[PDB]
């Protein structure tokens, strides 16, 4: 009356929400190719050179961090977290990051910047020593997760997470700023399927996080929330002297500030944390951006 | 030490971009193919020819799995270059994503759950199945850091993984496919097949950059490699194709199928055809030029 058990299959549920995650990112698939971008090119022609420059270098922020998640950070994740559903889903997301994310942002920049321009942003990226400072942090993090040991894996989740969830908005601002005013309309598009993509990118880590962190004793807990915060204050400082660098030639350096505190409560929230930063009002029209 | 960001303005390569291009193009999903018309021809097929069809599918769902959680993963990981490390992350979602849930489908359609637990675990212990996994997946585990020889060993490998050591097991399908049989599970392994293809030749391409960039003596080694491994894979394939095939009498033709598959192979890695020219099954024929 026994049964031979079940082969790793996929009518079989890992877990209550893999195959929810599943579905709804292989249904949010996309290419930037679908985009026609030649419609933003006057609006583009009619930003002042602050504007413009501003716009580039949050773009190449943007892509040094999805380049790293889909070269470095995805795949290491998938390669230690069990189960063939659950890895197949870290894959997909992996290949979002770096085939699909990554990839957008230079048809963006092919289409609005001469070459010379192009090549100025990447080598600014390389010199930049917050986005370097950024990429130290969230990278080495990666790498230390060693294999069987569910502590350097739930901190590079934590990593993960708040690349997902807070990092991407310093530069998200932007592109959702001229969004909401009628203008690089395109272009926004992507950037809105981008971010449509990291939001469940970002509750999906939470949520193996949170498995993790939940297996632990109290005093360990206790710990893994002092790593956490210390983590996020460390990140957040650093990005407050960016979106400074950033932002002070177009006069909005403020404004992202109190949109990657609204961000970083959202992270938090992911990974089963109290919000951190007091609750702010953010520009409506970064709200009309989304 | 410096963390650069992908710039697809620029080639990195001469290649890479036209196999992203290809790649993405080709992209599908199991869903697109509903599987339940099959089993009005299933129901028709001889217990021989049931036994062959499962064990050689388990097979396929087998090898690919490996391929997905290492093959294609351990490759992107040693491989410089931000667009082929995009390019062979979208090859292993494909095998993880996409062909794993369409072998699974496939399985739960034509046989209810025993049986395909059964049929999984004789196909665990299958001696052949085992040796060839075994010997493919030995190669991928002994890569090394900054070391390209045990790399390209590693991509000589998974090109015979792509472009050789599922063929014997794509016979059966094409087979069908070609006579009007598991038309809806046929269409689904053509496109399997259609993404090893080209898993297959782009990973040559990239085996072919390393060993170009060798001394003479090291390519003689590295081609003797090459051989020595293939000649071990074909004369378990023969063995591996026999014990499946023999039931259903088909086993003569699938050899010939091997061969030519084997010398694409060699072509993808820039290598000459080991085996004479043959003419291949024509119903094959007939499955394989569908579309
Ligand atoms: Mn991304
Ligand atoms: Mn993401
Ligand atoms: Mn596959
Ligand atoms: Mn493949």
């Amino acid at each position: 009356m026994t049964k031979i058990y079940d082969a790793a299959n996929w009518s079989k549920h890992e877990d209550d929400f893999t195959q929810m995650f599943y579905n709804q990112n292989v249904k949010q698939f996309w290419l930037p190719e679908e985009i026609a971008l030649n419609g933003d090119l006057l609006t583009w022609k009619y930003l002042g050179k602050n504007e413009q420059d501003t716009y580039m270098k949050v773009l190449a922020g943007l892509t040094l961090l999805d380049t790293e998640q889909g070269n470095t950070g995805m795949p290491i994740v998938a390669e230690h977290v069990d189960g063939h559903q659950r890895k197949a889903v870290l894959n997909f997301m992996a290949m979002m990051e770096n085939a699909v994310h990554a990839k957008s942002y230079s048809n963006i920049f092919m289409t609005l910047a001469p070459t010379e321009t192009i090549n100025e942003v990447f080598e600014w990226v390389k010199q930049n020593k917050y986005l370097q400072k950024k990429a130290q942090m969230i990278v080495g993090l990666y790498k230390a997760i060693q294999k069987d040991d569910e502590i350097s894996l739930f901190k590079a989740m934590v990593a993960s997470v708040y690349l997902e969830s807070f990092l991407f908005y310093s530069g998200f601002y932007y592109p959702l700023y001229f969004y909401g005013q009628g203008k690089l309309m395109q272009s926004g598009e992507i950037i809105n399927l981008i971010l449509r993509d990291e939001a469940i990118h970002g509750v999906y880590v939470g949520l193996l996080a949170q498995e993790i962190y939940n297996k632990q004793t109290e005093e360990k807990k206790a710990e893994l929330r002092e790593f956490a915060i210390d983590l996020l204050n460390q990140l957040y400082e650093n990005e407050l002297e960016y979106t400074e660098d950033l932002y002070d030639q177009v006069g909005l350096s403020h404004d992202v500030k109190k949109f990657i505190r609204y961000n970083a409560n959202k992270a938090l929230m992911n990974l089963g944390f109290d919000p951190y930063f007091e609750e702010e009002d953010i520009n409506p029209i970064v709200l009309n951006g989304l």
